[PDB]
């Protein structure tokens, strides 16, 4: 005498608590945060009594009920928790309940709770390591790498990292605020489009297609609410719940807005937009501030002020206070980090001994010491120590670490930078004693993607055979290759120089190692980062 068993009607099964508008280019229209997903289910009864009550069950728990008044019905209700649910329709009367077969529905949320884990095999030369050293092992993944570089989130050797940094999250602003972007074709216009209707000095997403909509492994179904980099990072967090995924704000071309944050009106708006961003995108674990640089001498020759050091310290303090409030609301731990210049000249513009009290980690950019931006003075771009031919070299890793320690920075805060790329010159000439670095160049070396820069993958693949000389400088702890016929000279990190940096980190009780940029490694560099810090293989 119980009701007939209903049949769930064919229809959409994927819903979203944070909805992405699929026909919008402005961040304010693209992202719609709701308190709950609007879910809809219909059913038909092809045999029997329709009962007197109809219920929608999610994993057995009623989400909706109403009178059963005909052979077909529809239910609209709200679901406030993300996940994949076994949904049933049940028809009930005084003599019993009859539940349909289950249909899986998706209620998407930005922690990835609706997503299958993105657990992918290691590629190229990457070998498995356990994160049991207690040291930082970090790397940058770049938003634009999914195009020409064809390097997507499913290719990250995520088990071999403690920290994954996402470069880069922009700060809204047009003329005079993001002028450095005008040097990249279409890039300034892209940010203005993303920021339409949005206040200057709030964060946004620079390339929303790459971030949210490009089909990628695990998020290829047209009705998947989140695709692109963010969708995959949510699924990666499901596979690696202890991985720290941090949005990096700034970098070389997106740092101009920081120079205006001495105005607390702008600084407050920025910090508040970061809080909203983390509440919106729950898979991120904090924020990384990559201001290049307090005091100027970044991409924009017209920016930089003596107040920048005070602004930096105030910004870190206020970001920390915001993250502590967010941590209290969610129960989660959030991290505040910053990538900083390793040059003593720039380090002494900031009181890092004060700012460290707000920060979890300082990512010391101990690379780019030399490069094709200077054709007259050549040197190791990421070396640990000075070379034998110039022991007074200003830009070395040790000089940057020592400058921080001299201010009073605790060694455990300091994460040493390694390069997964080389910088190089062409036409090097006029050098002495077989040391090409004592000469001068006529231009940049032919690069993988841009002049003067070469992926480590390509260095190991193409430039360690043939006419290329190879030398490991054991005084500086730095490899380099040189082709004398053309004068091509590339300075980079290899497994052995990374080994020296890791041993140095352990010896000086520093925080760990990090790298730029993950797509450029073939595995050798990250392998050595893990091994040198004492992570066990496996
Ligand atoms: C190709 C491209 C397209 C669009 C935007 N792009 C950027 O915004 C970039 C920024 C940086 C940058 O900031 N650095 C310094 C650095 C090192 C370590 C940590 N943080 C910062 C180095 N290379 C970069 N390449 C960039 N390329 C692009």
């Amino acid at each position: 005498a119980a009701p007939g068993k209903p049949t769930i009607a064919w229809g959409n099964t994927k819903f979203a608590i944070v909805e992405v508008d699929q026909a919008a280019t402005a961040y304010n229209n693209l992202v719609k945060v709701k308190n709950a997903a609007d879910v809809s289910v219909s059913w038909n009864l092809w045999n029997g009594d329709t009962g007197t009550t109809a219920k929608i069950l999610l994993n057995g728990k009623e989400a909706w009920s109403g009178p059963s008044t005909g052979s077909s019905g529809t239910a609209n209700f709200k679901v406030n928790k993300g996940g994949r649910y076994q949904m049933q329709v049940a028809l009930c009367n005084a003599d019993g309940c009859t539940a349909s077969d289950a249909t899986e529905i998706v209620v998407a949320d930005t922690d990835g709770s609706h997503l299958a884990p993105l657990k992918e095999p290691l590629l190229e030369k990457n070998k498995p390591y356990k994160q049991n050293s207690g040291k930082v092992v970090g790397s940058y993944f770049v938003e634009w790498g999914v195009y020409g570089r064809n390097f997507t989130v499913d290719k990250i050797p995520a088990q071999n990292l403690t920290h994954l940094l996402y470069g880069f999250i922009p700060i809204c602003g047009g003329n005079g605020i993001n002028d450095s972007l005008k040097e990249i074709e279409g890039s300034f216009q892209a940010l203005q489009r993303s920021c339409q209707g949005r206040e200057d000095f709030k964060v946004s997403i620079h390339d929303p297609f790459a971030a949210l909509q490009k089909a990628q492994k695990g998020v290829t179904a047209w009705d998947d609410p989140y695709k692109g980099n963010f969708g995959q990072l949510m699924a990666l967090k499901q596979a690696h719940p202890d991985l720290k995924i941090l949005p990096s704000i700034g970098g070389w071309t997106l740092s101009d807005p920081f120079f205006f944050m001495g105005d607390k009106v702008k600084r407050d708006r920025f910090v508040g937009s970061v809080k909203e961003f983390l509440q919106t995108w729950k898979f991120f674990d904090g924020v990384d501030i990559d201001w290049e640089f307090p005091g100027g001498k970044g991409a924009n020759p017209n920016l930089g002020s003596p107040q920048d050091g005070e602004t930096y310290v105030l910004l870190m303090k206020e970001l920390r206070a915001m993250l502590d409030q967010l941590s209290a609301e969610t129960g989660r731990k959030y991290e505040l980090t910053s990538a900083i210049s390793a040059g003593k000249d720039k380090i002494d513009k900031v009181a890092y001994n004060v700012a460290q009290n707000s920060m979890d980690h300082i990512f010391l950019m101990s690379y780019d010491f030399y490069g094709a931006f200077d054709l007259k003075n050549l040197g190791h771009q990421t070396a640990l120590n000075a070379p034998a031919w110039k022991p007074d070299t200003a830009y070395t890793t040790v000089n940057g670490v020592n400058a921080l320690l001299t201010q009073g920075v605790k060694p455990g805060k300091i994460v040493v930078g390694t390069a997964m790329y080389g910088r190089g010159w062409t036409g090097v000439n006029g050098y002495q004693n077989n040391i090409p670095f004592t000469g001068t160049a006529t231009g940049p070396v032919k690069g993988t993607w841009e002049n003067g820069i070469v992926d480590y993958r390509q260095i190991a693949s193409q430039f360690m055979s043939g006419e290329w000389q190879y030398t490991y400088d054991a005084t500086a702890e730095a490899p380099y290759v040189f082709k004398p016929s053309t004068g091509d000279l590339i300075t980079f990190d290899d497994a052995r120089s990374v080994q020296a940096k890791g041993k140095y980190v352990l010896d000086k009780q520093l925080g760990g190692l990090f790298s730029w940029e993950i797509d450029a490694d073939n595995g050798d560099i990250l392998n050595s980062m893990n091994a040198s810090l004492g992570n066990s293989a496996g």
